[PDB]
């Protein structure tokens, strides 16, 4: 589809068998996702981001689809006030900024 | 143009009779650029992303360039960690976001 920018493009992703809504972020290098108890083996990793670091938790391999679309890649969690889809994935799902 | 985003979607912005390179940001609510001096009077603001909030300058309708497009709007400036266009301006040239 087309998405505008009058407001946050957010949208409906599933993941880990839940539905949960991200917003589509070309300025995110990363995907971000608020705390959740995910299963496997994880990594420690700190993101930066406009206020400074977080610690979050990287999972590899994981499944996700994005309004639709299936994906698969790493996903870092933490306490993001936000669900952020980033490049990785968004590439993906052939996502384009268009003007 | 329609950019994809297996790299950073970085494009060139003159402001204030200067080059600058910027990141076009759908997750930013706001512009915000790197400490610079501007012409007019300024407000003072605080923004919050991830890591938490920074203090910023806020600059009213600012003439910018954005990759051949012109746009007048709000600009923020202070200590960001990277020129980020939001999507106050990227609405005023037409950017969308298509997959
Ligand atoms: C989700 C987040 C958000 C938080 C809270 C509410 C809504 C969205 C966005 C994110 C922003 O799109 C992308 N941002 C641009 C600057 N660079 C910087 C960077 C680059 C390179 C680095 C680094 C940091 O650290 C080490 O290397 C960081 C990057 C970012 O936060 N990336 C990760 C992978 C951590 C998610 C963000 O910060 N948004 C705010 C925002 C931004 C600008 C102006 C106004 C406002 C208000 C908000 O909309």
């Amino acid at each position: 589809p087309q998405i505008t920018l009058w407001k946050r493009p957010l949208v409906t992703i599933r993941i880990g068998g839940q539905l949960k809504e991200a917003l589509l972020d070309t300025g995110a290098d990363d995907t971000v996702l608020e705390e959740m108890n995910l299963p496997g083996r994880w990594k420690p990793k700190m993101i930066g981001g406009i206020g400074g670091f977080i610690k979050v938790r990287q999972y590899d391999q994981i499944p996700i689809e994005i309004c639709g679309h299936k994906a698969i890649g790493t996903v870092l969690v933490g306490p993001t006030p936000t669900n952020v889809i980033g490049r990785n994935l968004l590439t993906q799902i052939g996502c384009t900024l268009n003007f």
